[PDB]
C-alpha cells in the first residue's frame, strides 16, 4: 500500500509545439516548500501519531521520510497522506551522502535540537546563489544556548539547556525562520525572532506547531514570539496549496490568451503576482482563481522582495511574460541576485536580454523561436516550457530532473488545457520529425 | 518431486551466545548473485533444454522461475537442479506486483530483447543507495538500436533490429554488464562494452553464454566483446560457489580465534578479502580454504572497490573484525556510499563508530555487548550474527527475512562449528531466561 518512488530515465524530453490557447481547469497539489518543514516538525511530537494530508508525490518527500525513519520515527506514506509516529526515543544524526544531495535536509536541526538537545546533518556543499549561507541557523541556535559548528562537511548543534532568547536575522530567511521557530517550541523560556520570513509556508508551519500544543504568535508579521512548552502532542494537518505552481499556470494562461481556472488556490498568498499581472492587462478573477489572458501585454518592471513582496520563485517565469510585452522592461532580484542562469537558454529561443548587476534588461516584444533548451533549476524548467507554449515551432526541454523536483504531471496538466505538449524518452525522438509526436 | 518454498513466521529470532570458538568444516552453496542471471540467460536458448546445477534454495530462485514460466518457458526445480525448456514461443512481459518486490527482476530484459526483440518489466521503486539507477541498462539497449522508456512504474525496451554497438558504462555495473552482454549474444554485429564489471559472476555468465554457442571474450577484464550469432542452444552448467558466503565464515573463524575449513571455495575470487585479513594477522591456507584466527587483530583500513578490489558485499561484515582490532581504523565505500544503515545497530552492541562522508571511523578494540538488534539488509543480517559470536552475553537478531535472502541454514552451519546459536519463533523466547535455550 506504501507509495513507491520511480526513477525517470536520464535525458527525457518535454517537447512543446507553441500556438495553442489554454482553456480549462487545473488542480494544485501541496507545496514542497511547506511539506518538508511540516514533516520535520513531526519530530517534536513526543505523544500521539501525526497525520499529514495533501502531501505531494515528490522525491524530497520520500527522502525526508527516510531521514526520519533513520532518526527512529515510524513513517508511512500512502496516497497524499503521511503518518508519523515519533513517540519513541529519537536519535540526532543524519549523516549519509544522500542527505547532502537534498539541500533542504537542514530543516531537521531545529526539531532535533528541541526534542533531543542535539543535531548533526551532512551539508550539501555549494558556493554561489540559488541558496544562501546557513549562518543564521547557527546564530539562532547559539543564542538559544547551543554549541555549534561546521566541520568536515557537517553542521552540528548541541544544547545542554535549550533556552529562549532574542534573535535578530540579518535577512528574512525562510530556512532560518523555520529552524529557530521549531527549536523554540520546547526551549525553556520565550524566544523573540526579529526580521523573520513572512511567507505563507511560515504561517502554515506556525499553525501546525500551535495545533500540537506550542505557543507561537506573530507568524506572517516581521516578528515571531514563541513561549516554550514541556511537550508537544501529535495532530492532523493539511499542507497548504502550492502558490508557486498556481503562479506558473496563471502565467501560462496569461501568455497564451487563455482562460484557465486554477482550483484550490489562495489569492491572498500571491497578491504581489496578481497585482503585477493585472498591470500588464491580465484579468484575474476570484471565482478558485480564474485567469484570462489579453491580446497584448503592457510592459512592466518587476523587483523581487521578501514576502509579501514579489516572490523570487516566480522570477524566471515572470520574465517570459515580460519578453512578450510591448516594450522594454526590467526584472530585478533582491533575494537571490545571481538567479539568472536561465537567461542564456531563453536567448536560444530568440529572446533579447542583458544581465546587468542583479537586474536583467528585457527588450520586448520578442518573437520566440523553438530550440533545444536545458533547464537550469526547478522554476527555470517550467519557465522554458511556458516560453515553448508561445514559441514558433518546437521547443525541446531537457534536464527534467529539475522540473520533477516541484511539479507533478506538469505535461499532463498542460495537455488537459489543450496544449500540444509531450514528454518522451530520448530514444523515441527523431528531431527531423517532431511533428510525428502529438 | 518439485521443490516447495516455505514461508517463515514473522518476527523469528536468531539468538547468539558469544564466547565460543568455531572449529570444523562448512560447505558453500551456489551464489545468488550468479544464479539469477544464469537462469535468465536460459531464455536465449531456442534449442534444447538447459540443466542448471548447484542452484541454491532461495526465494529469488522460486520467483525468477515463476517469471520464466509466465514468459512461456517450462521450468522445473528439484533439489539443487533447475531445468529450463525455452524452445517455445517466448513472451516479453513481466508486469505483476510480485515482480517489483524482487529488485533483481530487471535481469530478464537483455535475454528477452535478444530472443524476442522486446522486454517490459515492473520496476521495484526506491530512491537512496543499496541499489543504483538502471539508466546504464537502457543506455546500452538504446545504443543497440532499441527504443526505451521508464513509464508508469515500468521499464521497457523494443528493437526492430537489435545490432552491435560500442557502449561505455559510466561505472562498472554488474547489472548493466549482465543485461547488455546477454542482449548482445543474438544482436546482428559485434558489441564492445567498456568499463564493465569484472566480478566472478560476470565471468561465469560469460562462460555459460559461450557454452550455448555465443561468442563472448574479455569477461573478467575491463572490456567485453560479443560477436552476435543467429541462435543459441541449451547446455548444462553449474553455478559457481558463493564467494561472499565464503567470506562470512572466514570472518567468523577469524574473530572467534577459530580453525574452520571452508569447502568448495575459490580463493582467486576473494583475493582482496584474503589479503586484507592476512594484514590483520589471520592465517589463510589453500588446502578448500582453511582459516585460523589469531589472539589479537591488527587494525587496518579498508576501502571498497569494484572487483577485483575489496568487495562491497563484505563491507558490513568486515566492520565487525575492524571493531575488534587493536586500534582505530576506517572503512570506506566507493561502490555504495550510503551502505552504512547497520552502524546504528552495532552501536547498540556497544560499538564505537562515526559516519563521516562515505566512511566510518571505527574506534577499536570494542567490548561488544549482547543486545536486541534488527537486521537492515542481507549482509548486515550476517554481520550482526557475527558480532553476536564475540559479544558478551546474548544477542537477539530480528528481521531474518533479509538473512534468508542469501544464506541457507546459516544458524545450523554455525551450530556445526560449535557455536551457541539458535533460531526460534518469537513465542518461544522469554527474554528473562534466554539461557533456557541452547
Ligand atoms: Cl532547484
Ligand atoms: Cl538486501
Amino acid at each position: 500500500t506504501e507509495n513507491l518512488y520511480f526513477q525517470s530515465n536520464a535525458m527525457e524530453k518535454i517537447i512543446v509545439r507553441g500556438g495553442k490557447q489554454l482553456n480549462g481547469s487545473v488542480k494544485m497539489e501541496g507545496a514542497k516548500n511547506a511539506v518538508l518543514p511540516v514533516i520535520a516538525a513531526t519530530l517534536l511530537a513526543s505523544k500521539g501519531t501525526s497525520v499529514l494530508k495533501n502531501v505531494p508525490n515528490l522525491s524530497d518527500v520520500f527522502t525526508i521520510n527516510e531521514v526520519l525513519k533513520y532518526l527512529n520515527a515510524d513513517v508511512s506514506f500512502v496516497n497524499d497522506e503521511v503518518t508519523v509516529d515519533a513517540t519513541g526515543e529519537i536519535t540526532s544524526d543524519a549523516p549519509f551522502e544522500y542527505v547532502r544531495k537534498m539541500r533542504a535536509s537542514i530543516v531537521v536541526m531545529g526539531p532535533l535540537l528541541a526534542r533531543t538537545g542535539s543535531a548533526r546533518v551532512a551539508l550539501p556543499g555549494g558556493c554561489a546563489i540559488g541558496s544562501r549561507p546557513v549562518d543564521l541557523h547557527l546564530k539562532g541556535f547559539e543564542a538559544m544556548g547551543a554549541v555549534v559548528k561546521i566541520e568536515n562537511g557537517y553542521i552540528e548543534a548541541t544544547a545542554e539547556k535549550l533556552v529562549g532568547a532574542k534573535v535578530y536575522l540579518d535577512f528574512p530567511s525562510v530556512g532560518a525562520t523555520q529552524n529557530i521557530m521549531m527549536a523554540a517550541t520546547l526551549a525553556e523560556g520565550t524566544t523573540v525572532i526579529e526580521n523573520v520570513a513572512r511567507e505563507p509556508e511560515i504561517v502554515d508551519l506556525a499553525n501546525f506547531l500551535n495545533q500540537m500544543g506550542a505557543r507561537v504568535i506573530g507568524a506572517g508579521t516581521e516578528v515571531i514570539r514563541i513561549e516554550g512548552v514541556k511537550e508537544l502532542t501529535a495532530t492532523e494537518h493539511s499542507i497548504i496549496p502550492d502558490r508557486i505552481e498556481a503562479g506558473t499556470f496563471m502565467i501560462a494562461a496569461a501568455i497564451t490568451g487563455g482562460n484557465v481556472l486554477i482550483e484550490d488556490a489562495v489569492p491572498e498568498h500571491i497578491s504581489s503576482l496578481i497585482a503585477k499581472l493585472e498591470e500588464m492587462g491580465v484579468q484575474i478573477i476570484e471565482e478558485g482563481i480564474r485567469v484570462i489572458g489579453p491580446d497584448k501585454l503592457k510592459a512592466v518592471d518587476v523587483k523581487t522582495m521578501p514576502h509579501p513582496g514579489f516572490p523570487t520563485d516566480m522570477q524566471s517565469q515572470m520574465m517570459v511574460i515580460q519578453m512578450l510585452s510591448e516594450g522594454t522592461s526590467i526584472m530585478t532580484e533582491t533575494v537571490f541576485e545571481n538567479r539568472f542562469m536561465h537567461v542564456e537558454e531563453m536567448r536560444r529561443m530568440n529572446a533579447d536580454m542583458k544581465i546587468e548587476g542583479h537586474s536583467v534588461i528585457i527588450s520586448g516584444p520578442a518573437k520566440l523561436q523553438g530550440a533545444e533548451v536545458a533547464a537550469t533549476d526547478l522554476r527555470a524548467a517550467a519557465a522554458l516550457i511556458l516560453a515553448g507554449l508561445v514559441a514558433d515551432g518546437y521547443t525541446q526541454v531537457t534536464e527534467l530532473k529539475y522540473l520533477d523536483r516541484g511539479y507533478n504531471n506538469f505535461h499532463g496538466k498542460l495537455q488537459a488545457l489543450g496544449a500540444d505538449v509531450e514528454r518522451v524518452d530520448d530514444s523515441k525522438v527523431d528531431v527531423t520529425n517532431l511533428a510525428s509526436l502529438f
